[PDB]
C-alpha cells in the first residue's frame, strides 16, 4: 500500500466541502453521474476506432447499489475507468482541473452545487461520506484502489479480491447522519430530479 500527499490545493477544496456549512448536499449524486457518464463516452468514442477495446465488456452502464448494512452507496460504470498514474493524477492534483477558480468562486459568492462546472464534482462526494474508495480497472493496467477520509493523503493499493472487467466504481462510506442516501425513495427521487437526461442505463439495485 502507497500513501500520498493531495496537492495543497486539493487538500484545501476537500477541506471546504467537508467545513462548509451546506444543506444541499444531495448533488454529489449527480456529480458522480455527471463523472461516470463522461467516462461512458470517452470508452464510447475509442471504441469506434479500436472495437477490441470492448473485449472487457459491451455494456455500457451505471449501477447505483445501497446498503444500509455496511451504510454505504456505491456508484458504478462500466466506462474507460483509470490507470494507476491516472488515478494519482486525477484524484491526487489539480490536473486539468478547474480547483483554483472554484475556491476563488466560493469566496466570490458561488455555491457549492457549481463544483461541477470546475471539474472537481469527484470531490463532493465528501458532503456525505466520510471515507471513500476508488475501485477502478481500464484496458490497459491492471485494477487498482484509492482510498481516502480526506485529512490531506490518500492510499493507493493493487485490488485483485473481485475483478471489474473495465470501469470504476465509487464507494461512499457515508458519515452516520447521511444514510438518507441509502433510501430507495430518495435515490429516485434525486437521480429523477438531477439526471434524467443523463445517456446511459441508471440501475438502481434493490437491497
Ligand atoms: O470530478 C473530478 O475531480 C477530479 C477529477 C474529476 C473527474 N475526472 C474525470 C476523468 C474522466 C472521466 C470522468 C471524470
Ligand atoms: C474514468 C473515471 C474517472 C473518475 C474520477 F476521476 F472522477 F474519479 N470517475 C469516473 N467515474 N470515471
Amino acid at each position: 500500500v502507497e500513501t500520498f500527499a493531495f496537492q495543497a490545493e486539493i487538500a484545501q477544496l476537500m477541506s471546504l466541502i467537508i467545513n462548509t456549512f451546506y444543506s444541499n448536499k444531495e448533488i454529489f449524486l449527480r456529480e458522480l453521474i455527471s463523472n461516470s457518464s463522461d467516462a461512458l463516452d470517452k470508452i464510447r468514442y475509442e471504441s469506434l476506432t479500436d472495437p477490441s477495446k470492448l473485449d472487457s465488456g459491451k455494456e455500457l452502464h451505471i449501477n447505483l447499489i445501497p446498503n444500509k448494512q455496511d451504510r454505504t452507496l456505491t456508484i458504478v460504470d462500466t466506462g474507460i475507468g483509470m490507470t494507476k498514474a491516472d488515478l494519482i493524477n486525477n484524484l491526487g492534483t489539480i490536473a486539468k482541473s478547474g480547483t483554483k477558480a472554484f475556491m476563488e468562486a466560493l469566496q466570490a459568492g458561488a455555491d457549492i452545487s457549481m463544483i461541477g462546472q470546475f471539474g472537481v464534482g469527484f470531490y463532493s462526494a465528501y458532503l456525505v461520506a466520510e471515507k471513500v474508495t476508488v475501485i477502478t480497472k481500464h484496458n490497459d493496467d491492471e485494477q487498482y484502489a484509492w482510498e481516502s477520509s480526506a485529512g490531506g493523503s490518500f492510499t493507493v493499493r493493487t485490488d485483485t479480491g473481485e475483478p471489474m472487467g473495465r470501469g470504476t466504481k465509487v464507494i461512499l462510506h457515508l458519515k452516520e447522519d447521511q444514510t438518507e442516501y441509502l433510501e430507495e425513495r430518495r435515490i429516485k427521487e434525486i437521480v429523477k430530479k438531477h439526471s434524467q437526461f443523463i445517456g446511459y442505463p441508471i440501475t438502481l439495485f434493490v437491497e
